[PDB]
């Protein structure tokens, strides 16, 4: 039986043709939902009892369009999804953290704009965890954007927003020092030929799941759910194929921030997402993604590479990680592994920003401390273990792969176990 | 020789990478298409598309197929559109560089336990009217299509019966009725209906690839391009749609309301056609060709042998074109299924096969009607050299350019066993 | 070149131009022969262990020392000739000559001693000469019998039987030599510890012309079951009387280590012929320069492939540190064994480190040997109070042998491989450590 | 049928890895095909008679290698006629007969830094005697084979140049010596004692891999069954070392003195047969020719583009042989570089051509005699037919099988752009 769920008959094909062939709607998957979901906050979706429903719907980041409504409005939505997150804060094996981003209005017919930089510094002020920046065409915008954060800002993650053509063809310069992009398929079709947006999607995908850093696929994703219960046939394959690219990410725009079906546009992302990661034929792209991954002397990489490559040889229902700034989940999510990435993080922002990494499953800790360093680590791992048995993650008889480091701080990642569940 | 700009042109750097991840990374959206338009676009008859006049603006637009949907509409109705089909693309038959055959495709109303009344009356409709294809309306066993075939009566058994595969049954029995159909159809808006909206997108692709590995036709239908319906330009996910269905491997793609109903029936065409002109040459050829090489079986027939000789000799060369004799289509077809980045021209002298070879993806038909010549040879070297000046009008061979030409030894169907390579002169 | 180019520049253009590392790096099959080079020396210490028969020729205590310093791993017993008296003297020769090496253990090198019996001759199975020889054996304390002749599973069991309750930690290697140990491979394989691959015999039971043939399937077939494989006999047979060896007889040596033999082994070479100290130096030059010429990248990926999915903790961790010793170019993977079994596990994964064991077991050191590039280090020291500390001191035990011996050098990654509690088959945890 | 299955290793050629390829090769699957490898023997004092000639040819000598460090021209000629004589003993069944080269092995440089006064007036020698192929020795640049091909002048502008690589430099400079060079001998010897003996299997398959790449033929040579100078069976090592040069990539063995001096000349050459044969079943075909198709550039040359769909046609159909017609050799030796397992029977009226084509692997060389037709056509057919007659002579052909039969669209060399699928009747 285990064997016959999760598409596990065409994960082990011997070509993609033959893993095609295989793939079988009566395959239920098994795993959690891998690829985050964004869902844009408005009048449809601002309310806390709206809130709540799209959370348990799945809703992984909120994010404000600065380019409608007044600051004021802006800091009512920041406070009503707080609100929503920690009414379900009762219970710690089982809280769901959720990330708030800011998408900034633009340069408009300008480089960074005056009203780009007072939206950043309400950013910083309202403690945002990630910023979309928009018509991203080069490096230094991404500068300019980082500069308007200030030292206050220094966590905040930036994600560029690909719109243009410039941003296309600088697209290498442009992730070098951002931390993750957008496809931002709205503008991008207007600026480039319909008819090409496709391949900016799938190359910019492709060369950001071979940076190891997140990509998010957005706009017009389930676009007649605005008014309509139920998507198109374009718009469920739209959604199946960004996850099967390998987006990290994918987004709603009009149909929850302003739609008749905000809860089942992200229950429909949801369940759309969950079929095509178990599509996904990993046997060809774990081997893609190794040899593609340069060799490296940190010892972070080493280890994650090498609990990837046991978590495949056993099966693992999971690979428990600890991390203060969301790192060592990060470079575990980058050669997309199978098992979960269970991150147990005392650090809530770095809780809320690891869901931009596919596959990352953030646990904030707040059970009290351990006298003894060892004891504390032991601890954190038998939390993830815990959770991960009241999620449906794990059961006993399971096995985990569990990494760690030899001191505390971040940056001192270097061991990987393996461990049999109770 | 070729030069640095051939190589730059139809995502030549992302065909000649080592792995699918680094083919994906060099995508260039600056990389411009070359090759003609390979996946025909079938568009559904309607009040909207339905004179004259507008079927040769569709016609122009790329339009390879009409669609004539018998869910709605009289006999009378439907003679009327087929009637008007045949005078629209008979109006181009004086100039060589425009006229295109154009295939006629019957969509039954459907099922009742199996072949309904009206199902027989209107299967009987379209022998009489002379139609290329039957699309048949939820095929759920391979018996729904053995009585299609029956009502087809003595005169249609030509006619290519495509199975629609509507509902969970028709997915679960798909080996057996792929096993008696000439092709399939993924009928997405009852198959969405009919299955959680969410599963679709795996059916479409198991069925795509079973039907690229057994050789035969397959169409992504529905929603393609819905918005259009009201709206002159798609949507995101639309575009998405189109590209998608090209790259998972459909030889056809459809529209339905979007030129039966709408209010840019024209405009739906183009944006098929531009969409999957840029999905084709983003294909990586490199390990497509190498798994249908892998997957396909060993072979003792010579047109089979034949076609992937030819298919890899024109990789070898980068040959602008295949130039294929064909009586019934099948040469043609089974040169498509190991999807050859040159075009198939297929030259043959039956009108029917000419529109039919539509369904399969990459091939380009060419009608020929030059009384047969006394000696066998000189017949076959006419016919191949009406290939290439048809080729050169069109724009798909220059003097220089090489091209691989599919032939047999002796006349008539089934002898396909030489493959020769051309200079064009 | 973007997959190498920071760790290009970090270690430097020198570092990848040795050990065959451009050709290890090739896409192709094709491309790594292509890129084959003569000038590229080899760096790593050799891994496929050498087997040198005992004879009057390398009896003496001071011969076995100089055979000791040329690479000799395992002392080969052959009892088809000589009599108990004889083959006890050459027990005991052997043992002078390792020991007085023992002073410094940070540098100490074990030396297994092989049995290899006379066989059945005409009978269906296992021999009374055999019997005696093998409780010979037992009382003598050989760790390795090389069983001639074997047929059939029931030949394996039979051998297993006469070396009594006081031989269980003795490891039994099969000798292949007819068609029928040939065709029944797997039977044989799943009750022995590991495979001679015996050339001598095989090559007159089957026709000379598909020796090649059976050598090959049966190292695949090891290297697929993770059991020791031993390559044997006329491979520098012309070195029994001249200097050099022929053209064709260095190829031998070199195929059967790309082949994926653990062991290549002298027979007449060392026992009697003229040259048996350089007959060693030979296999050791030749085997190194092999070893580097492997193509990791596709055996790896093959190895993996092959291997079945695994809940066994200690599979689990072995591929994993594998995988992460490439990863970084580790110079060693340093694992703490009680039986040999978690450094035999990482060994086939046939992984580019020195696969350095640090065990407390005379006998696991000495067996160890029979696996491709497992350097056995015994640890002489008494228990320390806490468990954690004594596993510490162990592993830092390693990492100064590691140094003194050039295996290790200060800002090397290191792979570390321990258990959770003491005591064999507890093997679950892989560490990265930066050399200071 | 499963018989043919489960002979020539067709199961371990199956396999989806190396490792399981290796795991499923059989000592009771018998060796179906003819053997593939040419064996160089080299003419000496255990070689000479005319009779003992006779049984070499018989066991299996393809070419006879004149040693000229030792003997005077006189020796040599005598050689020469000798051969000739045995060779033409033969030519009274033109179905069975089997053309022998003869190559001149060069004394060398010396001390000096070329071409030597004694090469000099050797390879005039060569040139006056009509020999095929010249062994160069010593060469350690590109210079040194233009000054060879100097020496042989206008008349010997047919001769092929073997390349002998014996030391450092040219191991060093191989590139820029295999680029002018017809071909390669990896020269063990001398090679073994001018680098480190440890090092000559790295410098062997290196230089075995390159010659495969570029679709030029390698030589490996020396002490492979030196043993069998004195003794009736070679040893274990010897054995294993005429199987790994052939499983390496090698066109051609070598014997020395096993031929040229030794008491078993016959069966040192009958043991070469042997080991070769069972090697070339082993061979994993799979990845050999996806890496060899990945390799090759792409080409516009019709002969190239030609011998790769032959290759991969003969493959889809399991084709017991590819007969093609050759005037140089040269449409032989570009479907030899893609290693098929299709023997390719080369039907020649060139003697030369049919002599040096022994240098390619898998190319089984017959010298038509008949002089042309009227008809061309029937002139190219009647040499088709030839060539199936004395495949089914020789056993490489029965009636049922298929054959990839490769010809040209006019006569003379450079013309070959036809591949045709045939059923033997
Ligand atoms: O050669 S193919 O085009 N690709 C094969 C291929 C695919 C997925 C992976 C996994 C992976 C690796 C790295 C990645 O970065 C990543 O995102 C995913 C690896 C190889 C291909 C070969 C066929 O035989 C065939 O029938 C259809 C298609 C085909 C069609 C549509 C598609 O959208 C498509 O994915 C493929
Ligand atoms: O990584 S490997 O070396 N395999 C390489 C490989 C790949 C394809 C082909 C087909 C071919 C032939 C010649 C060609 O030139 C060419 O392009 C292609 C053959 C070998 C390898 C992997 C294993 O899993 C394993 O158990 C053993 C070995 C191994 C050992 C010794 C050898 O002498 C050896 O040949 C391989
Ligand atoms: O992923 P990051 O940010 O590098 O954090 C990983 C760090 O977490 C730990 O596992 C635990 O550290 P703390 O005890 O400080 O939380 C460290 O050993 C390791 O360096
Ligand atoms: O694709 P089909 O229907 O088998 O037709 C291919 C046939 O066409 C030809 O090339 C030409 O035949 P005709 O001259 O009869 O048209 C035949 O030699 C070959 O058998
Ligand atoms: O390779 P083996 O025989 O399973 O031994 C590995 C064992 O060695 C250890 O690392 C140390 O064990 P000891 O303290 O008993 O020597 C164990 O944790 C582990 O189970
Ligand atoms: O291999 P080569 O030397 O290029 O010879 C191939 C030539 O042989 C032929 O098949 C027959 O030519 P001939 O009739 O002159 O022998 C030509 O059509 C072709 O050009
Ligand atoms: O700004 C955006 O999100 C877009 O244009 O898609
Ligand atoms: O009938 C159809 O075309 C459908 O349901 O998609
Ligand atoms: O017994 C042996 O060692 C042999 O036959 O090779
Ligand atoms: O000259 C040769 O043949 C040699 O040195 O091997
Ligand atoms: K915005
Ligand atoms: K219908
Ligand atoms: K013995
Ligand atoms: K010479
Ligand atoms: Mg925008
Ligand atoms: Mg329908
Ligand atoms: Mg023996
Ligand atoms: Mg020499």
């Amino acid at each position: 039986a285990f064997f016959q769920q999760q598409q596990l008959p065409a994960a082990m094909a011997d070509t993609f043709l033959e893993h095609l062939c295989l793939l079988d709607i009566d395959s239920e998957p098994v795993a959690a939902r891998s690829t985050s979901i964004i869902a844009t906050i408005g009048p449809a979706s601002r309310s806390v009892e709206r809130l709540k429903e799209m959370i348990k719907a799945g809703m992984n980041i909120a994010r404000l369009n600065f380019s409608h409504g007044s600051h004021e409005y802006h800091a009512e939505s920041i406070a009503n999804v707080r609100e929503a997150v920690e009414s379900f804060a009762g219970s710690p094996l089982s809280y769901r953290p959720v990330a708030i981003a800011l998408d900034t209005k633009g340069p408009g017919s300008g480089g960074l704009s005056e009203q780009d930089v007072r939206d950043l510094r309400f950013g910083v002020e309202h403690g945002v965890d990630i910023v979309f920046a928009s018509f991203v065409r080069k490096a230094s915008d991404v500068a300019a954007v980082r500069a308007a954060l200030g030292p206050e800002g220094h966590g905040i993650k930036i994600i560029s927003k690909i719109e243009n053509h410039e941003g296309v063809k600088r697209f290498d310069e442009i992730l070098e020092v951002s931390d993750g992009i957008m496809v931002a398929r709205g503008d991008l079709g207007i600026e480039i030929p319909a008819e090409k947006v496709f391949l900016a999607q799938k190359m910019m995908i492709g060369r950001c799941n071979l940076a190891g850093k997140p990509v998010v696929c957005a706009t017009q994703m389930l676009e007649s759910m605005i008014t309509k219960p139920r998507p198109t046939r374009a718009e469920t394959s739209d959604v199946a194929n960004a996850v099967l690219d390998g987006a990290d990410c994918i987004m709603l725009s009009g149909e929850t921030a302003k739609g008749n079906f905000p809860v089942e546009a992200v229950k429909m992302q949801h369940a759309i997402a969950r079929e095509a990661e178990a599509a996904v034929y990993h046997r060809q792209l774990f081997e893609e993604l190794r040899r593609a991954a340069p060799l490296s002397r940190d010892p972070t990489e080493v280890t994650a590479i090498g609990a990837v490559e046991a978590a495949f040889k056993c099966c693992a229902a999971a690979i428990i990680v600890l991390t203060t700034t969301g790192r060592s989940a990060q470079l575990l999510s980058r050669y997309r592994p199978r098992a979960a990435v269970i991150a147990v993080t005392r650090s809530a922002q770095a809780a809320r920003q690891v869901h931009l990494c596919r596959g990352v499953f953030p646990l904030l800790y707040r059970e009290p401390p351990e006298a003894i360093w060892a004891d504390d680590v032991d601890r954190r791992v038998q939390f993830g273990i815990e959770s991960g048995k009241l999620r449906g993650f794990l059961r006993v008889g399971d096995l985990v792969i569990v990494v760690t480091g030899w001191r505390p701080g971040s940056g001192y990642t270097n061991i990987m176990r393996v461990l049999s569940i109770s």
